[PDB]
């Protein structure tokens, strides 16, 4: 078969195994298709989908916009027609909750289970986050017994460096019986990733890949303060070389600009448009530079106010009252959008609803709006293409164009998506070309070892950590890296054992030498050239020395004038000195000639035929030596004779001082320690004529074989290395080093048996979060006699990594942080005595303490307006604190439960009842 375009199949089998059996047929076809029509079925789909019918999994491969969701379906009646359970993980937040209501409304028997609610448990097919799938995991449900089939939509998050190992710990744990539907973007390696499912639960995996996009994009770069936009790939993917090269020159040449490009989009009817920014804060001030346009009829108006009250009805007159809302609300009306994660939920909904509508025609979104839920536009533009990784300034992958790019061109309505990129004030072409061009990025496992982790495979009899490392998707990268590494390890070392024609121990003495003059080389030109020591000593006719561009030497010059052009930057060069010096190779040039160092211009004499004497400028970079002497100049000083008769006064002078011509020292008086520091560079160059090597001519052969080696060297230790970490090993040591720390601090015997600490300690589930701590905290008791309402406040000084300002804290307050953050020093200090690269400050100061006082006044029956008032923080992180911080409690509850002090345990449970009320109790707009 049937149809076919740009399609590319592949299988996954087992290792050997694969030696016993059970053939006899098993090809086709053999069972009638659930919900086949409404629509005519893609061939990517319809492969995807026999891979299901047969009972084998598969990982396809397809852009977002593709339609990988009809996919999933399939398996969910697959499974409701066989009376099986099925599991829909979903990522992240939001998604899923709009996930479970399409399937819901679909398949009915459906229920949904999140950090925030749980519906039908009981349900066929449950949608959950990859978290809640690992702690029911570790924790034995019966209910994974039923299941038959898991989907992973957006199964390429296993690359994130903080929830990746999230996603392979349950892969991991799953049974070898169950069946796999990955839906991912258009990975390099998913074949890979088949082929590691098919070792370690023992099935085949096939995988669909396909280069397909329904609506075709055209991708236009605005150069900033540029005069418009480039075409630079066109709907045929063909990159326009040429175009990039005059944007960067409109670039050479060259806020309110993106102001100039949504007119034109306007103009144009490109609209609705998403304008990508990557700060809350950046995409606030481009709103309020885009709010004078209106781009909204008096209905659309009023169909906005409508379906905003509508949402707000439920609230109350006291909610509807943040500033969020009357200031946000002027921006709606006049159809300009607004979102990121500092926005209140509520209105991440309500503005994600009136965009869909076609309400708004233009929204300004930070990267996590580019991952919602069938939420595309017409043009898409980024404000940049920087984005902060942490102490460094990234280039944005070509996975991330590809993903926030998806969100151009709606399937029904638009022949094309446009995107269109404004660029930095400067780029080089590489990055740009491999980010347009882009090739997406491997799928490389993030895994990394947890407390969690460790205590629960500990805990449980039929497996242990050893298996999970030896099992895991990155020891899978790792064995199969390791050969070709060990390859090029052997490679180098065959270079280096063969280049050993050197000889001598001279070389090294060599080398060492002339980094050593170069270095104090570059101390001495520095300062000393430099016009505050240097300068006064301006008279005409002094006669200085010349230090030459880089080290050569045209002798004693005489000073005829000075002049300093400022429009020559560094310090020492922006001085510029005419002098007359003993010329030979002119040659270059003239008179007045450059510019960049007297150029052409060869030292001596002795050798002259054809000796000058002249003036020729240099600049005060160049310099050195300035010696205590002036001659008297004639004031008429452009004649052959007599340019020359003044070098015949400098020859005589230089006959007249055998071992001078003595110097002037340029710092004694506006000291001196940095002579003691000078003598000895001379020494160097001293040695260096000592040294046999300067005369031979093979020198800088020798020198760079010498650099080969060493470079060399270096190389293979880093190989080495490589190597060590592409080794289970590596992780090994860390594991080993835990272990040290767990039988240390007593969560668990020298016998490796599981204690009840560790056993509380496994159900604290957070990123990074500690887990340890908090437990340790419950035996230390540190809990007993604080009321629920602090305990609130204390349990939010974990969650915050964010930066909140200005607030004091009582003792009484003051206090309990100080005694917690003095258990972190403890544990930062068992930390490091078992060799874990923790830095025991920033582990114990990673608890800040400046919320405590807005959560306690919450708890304590504040209203939110005020606490709002009291931080800076923006409302939705806000809220999405509050969210963690109630799952959070609901696990305390769980593990003071689980350690038999049932007081603690109703006391957080009474705790969650203060917190969890109004705003942030709140249901939400797809349930």
């Amino acid at each position: 078969i049937v149809l076919s375009h740009n399609i590319q199949h592949q299988v996954a089998l087992p290792p050997d195994l694969d030696y016993e059996y059970i053939p006899l047929s098993e090809h086709k076809p053999p069972a009638e298709p659930a919900r086949t029509y409404s629509f005519k079925l893609d061939p990517f789909q319809a492969l995807s989908v026999a891979s299901i019918e047969r009972e084998e999994s598969v990982l396809v491969s397809a852009h977002t916009s593709a339609g990988k969701t009809v996919v999933a379906e399939y398996a969910i009646a697959q499974c409701l027609k066989k009376n099986q359970r099925v599991i829909y993980t979903s990522p992240i937040k939001a998604l899923s909750n709009q996930k479970y209501r399409d399937f819901q409304a679909e398949f009915g028997d459906v229920g949904l289970m999140t950090g925030d609610v749980t519906i039908n448990p009981t349900a066929s097919c449950l949608v959950m986050t990859t978290e809640i799938l690992r702690s029911m995991l570790y924790r034995g449900s019966e209910i994974m017994r039923e299941v038959a089939w898991v989907v992973f939509d957006e199964i390429h998050y296993m690359r994130d460096k903080i929830r990746g190992v999230v996603w392979e710990e349950t892969i991991i744990l799953l049974p070898d019986k169950v069946r796999y539907v990955f839906l991912s973007a258009t990975i390099p390696n998913a074949f890979q990733f088949a082929e590691w499912i098919a070792k370690i639960h023992r099935q085949a995996c096939h995988v669909v890949y396909t280069d397909f996009r329904p609506t075709p994009l055209q991708n236009y770069f605005f150069p900033a303060g540029g005069k418009g936009i480039l075409l630079i790939v066109d709907e045929k993917g063909n990159f326009k070389e040429n175009n990039f090269n005059q944007a960067m020159a409109m670039i050479e040449e060259k806020k309110a600009d993106i102001a100039k490009i949504i007119k034109m989009i306007l103009k144009k009817n490109f609209q609705p448009v998403i304008v990508f920014n990557f700060s809350k804060r950046e995409c606030e001030q481009m709103a309020l530079a885009s709010s004078s346009m209106k781009f909204n009829a008096p209905d659309e108006e009023n169909m906005v106010n409508k379906v905003f009250e509508n949402a707000l009805a439920s609230l109350s007159e006291d909610d509807k009252n943040l500033p969020q809302i009357s200031n946000i609300l002027p921006l709606l009306r006049k159809g300009i959008g607004v979102h990121h994660s500092g926005l209140l939920p509520i209105l991440k909904e309500t503005i994600e609803i009136l965009f869909q509508e076609g309400l708004i025609k233009v929204l300004f979104a930070t990267e996590t709006f580019s991952i919602g839920l069938n939420m595309p536009a017409r043009t898409v533009v980024f404000t940049q293409v920087t984005k902060w990784d942490g102490q460094q300034r990234r280039p944005l992958t070509s996975s991330e164009y590809i993903q926030m790019a998806g969100r151009a061109g709606r399937r029904g309505l638009d022949d094309r998506g446009i995107v269109i990129m404004m660029v930095d004030d400067k780029l080089e072409p590489e990055t740009a070309r491999a980010i347009v061009v882009g090739n997406q990025d491997k799928l490389n496992s993030a895994f990394h070892l947890g407390y969690n982790m460790v205590l629960n495979l500990l805990r449980i009899e039929a497996i242990s950590p050893e298996y999970m490392l030896e099992r895991c998707f990155f020891q899978f990268q790792n064995a199969a890296s390791v050969p070709q590494l060990e390859r090029e390890l052997i490679s180098l070392q065959q270079e280096r054992d063969a280049i050993i024609i050197p000889d001598e121990s001279i070389v090294k003495d060599y080398y060492g030498v002339r980094q050593q003059l170069e270095e104090y080389n570059k101390d001495m030109v520095f300062v000393i050239q430099h016009p505050q020591n240097c300068l006064g000593f301006f008279q005409e006719g002094r006669l200085i020395h010349i230090k030459s561009p880089s080290g050569v030497d045209y002798g004693w010059g005489v000073l005829i004038k000075h002049i300093q052009r400022q429009t020559p930057y560094p310090e020492q060069e922006s001085y510029v000195l005419d002098v007359l010096l003993k010329v030979s190779g002119d040659f270059n040039p003239k008179t007045r000639g450059e510019g960049p160092m007297p150029e052409g211009i060869m030292p001596a004499g002795k050798d002259s035929k054809n000796a000058r004497w002249e003036v020729v400028p240099c600049l005060l970079n160049c310099l050195r030596a300035l010696g205590q002497l002036r001659v008297f100049l004639p004031k008429r000083l452009e004649s052959a004779d007599e340019k020359d008769g003044v070098g015949k006064a400098v020859d005589e002078i230089s006959r007249r001082f055998p071992d001078g011509i003595p110097i002037l020292d340029p710092m004694e008086n506006m000291d001196d320690s940095f002579k003691k520091l000078l003598r000895k560079i001379e020494v160097l160059e001293s040695r260096l004529v000592a040294n046999p090597l300067h005369n031979s001519p093979l020198l800088v052969e020798l020198w760079n074989q010498y650099s080969l080696k060493m470079q060399l060297g270096e190389q293979i230790k880093e190989k080495k290395k490589a190597i060590a970490r592409a080794h289970s090993v590596a992780q090994l040591d860390e594991l080993k080093s835990r272990k040290r720390v767990l039988r240390r601090l007593g969560f668990i015997n020298d016998a490796e048996v599981v204690q009840m600490k560790a056993r509380v300690a496994c159900e604290i589930s957070s990123t990074e979060g500690h887990e340890l701590l908090l437990a340790e905290l419950l035996f230390n008791r540190f809990f007993n006699e604080l009321s629920p309402e602090i305990c609130a406040c204390i349990l939010s000084c974990f969650i915050f990594d964010e930066k909140i300002e200005t607030q004091a804290l009582k003792e009484e307050l003051a206090k309990p942080f100080r005694e917690i953050q003095a258990q972190a020093r403890i544990i930062a200090k068992v930390s490091a005595e078992s060799k874990l690269d923790v830095n025991e400050d920033e582990y114990v100061q990673s608890l800040k303490w400046q919320l405590m006082e807005t959560v306690l006044a919450w708890a304590q029956g504040r209203p939110f307006s005020e606490i709002c008032k009291m931080t800076n923080v923006y409302e939705g992180s806000l809220i999405r604190l509050f969210r963690r911080l109630e799952e959070l409690l609901r696990q305390m509850a769980e593990a003071a439960r689980v350690m038999g002090s049932e007081e603690l345990k109703d006391k957080f449970e009474l705790s969650l009842s203060k917190i969890r009320r109004d705003i942030v109790s709140f249901n939400s707009l797809y349930l």
